[PDB]
């Protein structure tokens, strides 16, 4: 496994097998290819992120996945695949959040925007994200980069 510290100086535990934290997973994250490009959200408070959220009641990870995407940029996925799993140690709670691979088959058009201001499209994202206060603080650790690299040598990337 990884073991690191996130923007506010918190534990963050990564790892790419099959739910080792949590068998219920609480959180996911959902980082969203639409072909060549990334597929990103801006959240009104947090800046630019991939999609994710919370596990809503009588919904398994998988379904949050799918429902953050449609919820925050609108997009139908043509194929989901889980990625790796990540806790993070805060102050007083613990959160497992879930990483998934969504390849993007269309982007529809929504009537709401969750606490977002809608889909956002980036050719290759930026050299130093901790740095670039228009990101989220969720994109400024090392989850993001490990992630890719995992994801780049999937690699369903092609
Ligand atoms: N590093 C990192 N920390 C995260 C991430 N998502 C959430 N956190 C941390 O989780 C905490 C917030 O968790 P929430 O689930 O939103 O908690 P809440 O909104 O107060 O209320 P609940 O819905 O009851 O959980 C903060 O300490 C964040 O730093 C993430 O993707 N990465």
């Amino acid at each position: 496994m990884y073991e690191f510290k996130d923007y506010y100086q918190n534990t963050v535990q990564l790892s790419f097998d099959d739910q080792p934290f949590s068998d219920s997973p609480k959180h996911v994250w959902v980082i969203c290819r639409f072909g060549g490009k990334w597929l990103l959200t801006e959240h009104e408070d947090r800046g630019y992120e991939f999609p994710g959220g919370k596990v809503e009641p009588m919904e398994c990870a998988e379904e949050a996945a799918l429902r953050a995407v449609k919820e925050e940029t609108g997009a139908r996925v043509k194929s989901l695949k889980y990625l790796g799993q990540y806790k993070v140690l805060g102050k007083e709670k613990v959160i497992v959040k879930n990483i998934y691979f969504a390849d993007i088959e269309k982007l529809e058009k929504q009537a709401d925007y969750f606490e977002t201001k809608g889909p956002v499209l980036f050719h290759e994202l930026p050299e130093n994200l901790s740095r670039n206060k228009k990101f989220s603080f969720i994109m400024k650790d090392s989850v993001l980069p490990i992630s890719l690299k995992k994801l780049k040598e999937s690699g369903w990337i092609e």
